[PDB]
């Protein structure tokens, strides 16, 4: 009669909250999806072992299309767990699954977990200063999305930071790198020529948040465009005007050039 | 010889990540602070028990003026852990404490936890649609902070949601409620009169995120300002231009007036 949306964390199988782990163990069935995002620091098996129960993976279609046929039915007569990377209702369309639960007379509860949306706070950039967020999608066929470009422009204009989620082909297990995102923007800049993203623009790259050894680097596009930030997942941030304090943190902890202390403050 | 920054979560002691717990367990000394936020579902005793360590709680001044005197020193001889509500680097200036740890010669690591910043997802509002954030500060005497008003304004202008962190005075055990926040905003409406916040404005309130039954309400200032939302902590949200899908979740789960469904395109 109960369905729990349990967050799985950022990186590995230990980023789940204690609350989420116990509740999962008590559930009769445990489903999980791994398309919205991917747990780079662990494996389906490791996760299974930790929780103890056996996890049934759902595809994008299984969820978006037949969640009410695969999951909800059991949730009627039992206690079901739905596991998703990061935080349950973040950056995903899962929030509407709660509406379906209600429609089927099923109670749903949310168990949160760290999100990349809030873990960027490790970059020293002030959470309160983040403006509208966006996704840098891969150009395909005749489709070449460039909206993120504008999102970055409206935020910088008002002195806010822009968080750019990078593209992901969960299926193909293919991650978009910070470099590839920096490349695309340069092309969008070259087409729109608004002076929003250029070799002189300051950027921050957060790689593998959640890990004890994440990669936090700040620098000018021309200098980071070809730097190796390690294995995915990646996150690109185009900061607005920096606080002296924000800036010091990027220099002292993300190896930012001293130049930002005078040019970007 | 290191320093760990561990998040405790949103509501009770089980909101810490397994990663965080297992690390806190194997630490020599465990500091903390409960002034940046309020965990409405636990006690220092329950945390200590779960951690199996004695937690010395520091004050803002202890931290802001003596961290390198009370904490870092031990960090050179032992593994120290500094716990905090929710995520330690969200809506706090703790990130600066890392610069200290460094100049003191002390490696530091960050372990995240669910944060109110990403927990707003449960409201049904898209995470990427949130623009700049702000805090509604308690007036102190003849001083009346108004900043947050312009933040709301600036965001609604761009059709983005606004996350309003409510003030806290842990020392006095004062926890601004969503009602108090609304009341203050109305007064600021008279001051600046910009048609930013009025009896007819739609607002969303999230109370006690992290609990299995948080209070999620959406409605018009006039109908909510007098409504009881339960014990703090509270968070107030001023949505921008809704999506039909956001409107549905608000109506179906937040209990918003069905009229909001008919969006004005
Ligand atoms: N640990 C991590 N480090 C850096 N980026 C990450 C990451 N985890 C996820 N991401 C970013 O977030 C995107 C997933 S979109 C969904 C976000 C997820 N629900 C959450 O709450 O975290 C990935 O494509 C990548 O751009
Ligand atoms: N569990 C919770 N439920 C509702 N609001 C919360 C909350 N936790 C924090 N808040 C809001 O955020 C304010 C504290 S600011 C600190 C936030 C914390 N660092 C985090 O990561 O979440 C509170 O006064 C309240 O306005």
């Amino acid at each position: 009669m109960v369905l729990y949306f349990i967050g799985l964390g950022l990186y590995d199988e230990r980023d789940i909250t204690v609350k989420g782990l116990e509740i999962a163990k008590k559930c009769d069935y445990v489903f999980a999806e791994f398309y919205t995002s991917l747990m780079a620091g662990t494996t389906l098996g490791r996760i299974q072992k930790l929780i103890g129960k056996e996890i049934r993976v759902l595809s994008r279609e299984d969820v978006e299309l037949n969640f009410e046929n695969i999951v909800l039915p059991l949730a009627k007569e039992n206690d079901v767990a739905f596991l998703t990377p990061g935080d349950p209702l973040v950056a995903t369309t899962h929030a509407e699954l709660r509406i379906r639960a209600k429609r089927a007379g099923v109670e749903s509860y949310v168990i949160h977990a760290p999100s990349i949306y809030s873990a960027v706070g490790i970059t020293g950039l002030h959470i309160m200063k983040f403006g509208k967020s966006a996704t840098v999608a891969y150009p395909e066929g005749n489709w070449f999305p460039t909206s993120y470009y504008d999102v970055i422009k409206e935020n910088a204009e008002r002195g806010l930071h822009t968080l750019l989620f990078l593209d992901i082909k969960a299926e193909k297990r293919m991650y978009m790198t910070a470099n590839e995102a920096m490349e695309l923007l340069l092309k969008v800049e070259d087409m729109k020529k608004g002076g929003v993203f250029t070799d002189d623009t300051l950027v921050v790259v957060l790689a593998r948040a959640g890990s004890l050894n994440p990669t936090i680097r700040a620098g000018y596009v021309k200098d980071l465009i070809r730097e190796d930030f390690g294995d995915p997942p990646h996150i690109l941030i185009v900061p607005g005007k920096l606080h002296i304090v924000e800036a010091e943190y990027l220099v002292e902890i993300a190896g930012a050039p001293r130049e930002i202390l005078r040019v970007n403050v």
